[PDB]
């Protein structure tokens, strides 16, 4: 329902193989941010945009189709003021 562009769910019911990046990798659009392995088939998770991927669920727990694995720290608040 709540599709924020700042956010991130897996497309189907798997499981948190692994991580290609910490909590809070910066990672552009394309760029995988972890793992999940399905009863199909081995997958990797990237991002939909630029931004940095904040980890939700812990290692190893199971992926399901729409819930949210993941997040997106999107350049909302970039706000220009650097002086020192």
């Amino acid at each position: 329902m709540e599709n924020d562009p700042t956010v991130l769910r897996s497309p189907s019911a798997g499981k948190l193989t692994q991580y290609t990046v910490e909590d809070g990798g910066h990672v552009e659009a394309g760029s995988s941010y972890a793992e999940m392995e399905v009863m199909k088939m081995i997958m990797t998770l990237n991002v939909q945009e630029r931004g940095r991927v904040k980890y939700i669920k812990r290692p190893g727990a199971v992926l399901e189709a729409g819930c949210v694995v993941a997040r997106l720290e999107l350049d909302d608040l970039e706000h220009h003021h650097h002086h020192h």
